């Protein structure tokens, strides 16, 4: 027992991080078969990011000026395309650590682990949320660009997120391994800031079910409330909405505790009018939105008696 | 910026996991060189875990008793010896994956990765503390049992805990790898109860420091106290009391943001008394207390490891 944000292990991703420098410009990449990926925007200086033609800059790139580096070894670049905001250098050796793999773009609320990198090497790993405004609450400094987001499913790596940039209130901003931005992002220098952050109320409720399967159940009510009710109430505090998808989702907990979604969406609905009353649940003193129901199903690996 | 309970990679440990089997019980082993090590109750089954005779189970059991899986290759066992409350299996093959390691004893408050495994497969990686108390509060199902913790220096890990067993209260014990316990607790099924658990002070003033990095200062005061004054405050709270030696090992911090330590104690004194009126700490409500000070340091210097 017992319930704490974890990670997936980081091993098949460090297997797969490489350096990256254009001109003066050094940042990660992730280095798949005999593609790198990598932000375009190492090909860039402090100065082009105020305006920058990317097709012409890149257009002015040889595969020389690429200097790729695993650990030790430099890698031959053989070949160098743009996708969207992604650079894809294409070297002369297959990575004999490439996992199995896939690229996935993910939704609001799902989380992913980080494998914060420097100059090719890992510092550290942490579980994130795509908020809903299509950000990420990170740990990241100058050099982490290119820094990848993962989950694994079986022994197949999902890559859903890479770094690109901080935005002015601390929270990052990035693109899935096709390069396309989460949010309304773009790679140049002008005033950028995240949209009104939400709350991702699945996540709340799976963690209310949590706190009932840790022993906590301080806070329910034997009513119930129908979906739109609930999320015009939702709305008024800043929560997302409630979709029918979500509902499903929640399926295996309100089976496990016999608890119906509605049920506890009831339990909430009264949570968030009233306040906590200076009362931790799971030892948290605000309702923590960053355990997704599967997360809480793989911890509890509770029964379910039909 | 950003700041995240962030866990070491684990890569390099994830090599080392293997499967240990004993007659039915399957638990986790750790490969290193040519020694695998894993919990001694492997040798037992549910019938000896009331009061288990480890010598007289060991002397009845040979090399031929114990299966090694790491993947789909089987380890040949050569040898085993006990050392306190850990199993050591010579195997014909050193670890071709063994990193540079060491294995250490850490204090209470002093911080560490778990990579948790079953049968020989890593599933997630988290940080943990351990408390004042000698427990982890570990989030481990059946099947967890020799799931290490570690640190990372330079481009050595350092084992510092072997998972054994689950406390009646939820929380975790196990052993350094030399097999000693950590805190006064025995693997057999015994009445066995953690002791009272306090808040690691000098961890809570790192994080403090972390916050003032990152840009959340809105708790500074301009009050000063002396040690005695902040720990006859600080001791009605639970709080460990603040050595010496604990604001020595703040001062690197101390110098980086050029705010004295007696100054940041003054500072959670106030927070301690009057609470935080609705404001977080890095988006937190509650004070933490499982980063160290070398956890910020290296946290806020993007500091790799191998």
């Amino acid at each position: 027992s017992g319930f704490r944000k974890m990670a997936f292990p980081s091993g098949k991703v460090e297997g797969c991080m490489v350096q990256v420098t254009c001109g003066t410009t050094t940042l990660n990449g992730l280095w798949l078969d005999d593609v790198v990926y990598c932000p375009r925007h190492v090909i860039c200086t402090s100065e082009d990011m105020l305006n920058p033609n990317y097709e012409d800059l890149l257009i002015r790139k040889s595969n020389h000026n690429f200097l790729v580096q695993a650990g030790n070894v430099q890698l031959r670049v053989i070949g160098h395309s743009m996708q969207n905001c992604v650079l894809k250098l294409k070297v002369d050796t297959a990575n004999p650590k490439t996992p199995k793999y896939k690229f996935v773009r993910i939704q609001p609320g799902q989380t992913f682990s980080v494998l914060a990198c420097y100059n090719g090497s890992p510092s550290g790993v942490y579980q994130c949320a795509m908020r809903p405004n299509f950000t990420i609450k990170g740990s990241f400094l100058n050099g982490s660009c290119g820094s990848v987001g993962f989950n694994i499913d079986y022994d197949c790596v999902s890559f859903c997120y890479m770094h690109h940039m901080e935005l002015p209130t601390g929270v990052h901003a990035g693109t899935d391994l096709e390069g396309n931005f989460y949010g309304p992002f773009v790679d140049r220098q002008t005033a950028q800031a995240a949209g009104t952050d939400t709350t991702i109320t699945v996540n709340v409720l799976a963690w209310l079910y949590a706190a009932v399967i840790n022993g906590d159940r301080w806070f329910l009510n034997r009513f119930t409330t129908t979906l739109n009710d609930f999320n015009l109430v939702a709305m008024k505090y800043n929560y997302e909405p409630l979709t029918q998808d979500h509902v499903d989702i929640l399926g295996p907990l309100s089976a496990q505790t016999g608890i119906a979604v509605l049920d506890m969406c009831a339990s909430l609905k009264e949570l968030l009018q009233n306040g906590m009353n200076g009362r931790t649940i799971l030892g948290s003193a605000l309702l923590e939105d960053e355990f997704t129901p599967f997360d809480v199903v793989r911890q509890c690996s509770g029964v379910t008696f039909q």
